[PDB]
C-alpha cells in the first residue's frame, strides 16, 4: 500500500479509476493538465485503488497525494 503523488503542478482533468478498481503498473490513474501538456499519471505498480484524493477540476501542487493504493 502506497501513495501516488503529482509529478508537477496542474489541474486534474479526469480520474480514470474508481475506488476498488484493480490497476496495472503503468496504467493511467488520472490525467493532469501541465507543461502545456495533457499528462497521464500512471500507477507505479499493480494493485487496488483504495482512496481517490482529488476531484476533477481541482488544482494540485508538486508532490501532492492523488491516489492511495491498497
Amino acid at each position: 500500500e502506497n501513495v501516488v503523488s503529482a509529478p508537477m503542478p496542474g489541474k486534474v482533468l479526469r480520474v480514470l479509476v474508481r475506488v476498488g478498481d484493480r490497476v496495472r503498473v503503468g496504467q493511467g490513474l488520472l490525467v493532469l493538465e501541465a507543461m502545456k501538456m495533457e499528462n497521464e499519471i500512471p500507477s507505479p505498480r499493480d494493485g487496488v485503488v483504495k482512496r481517490i484524493l482529488v476531484k476533477e477540476g481541482e488544482a494540485v501542487d508538486t508532490g501532492q497525494p492523488l491516489i492511495e493504493l491498497g
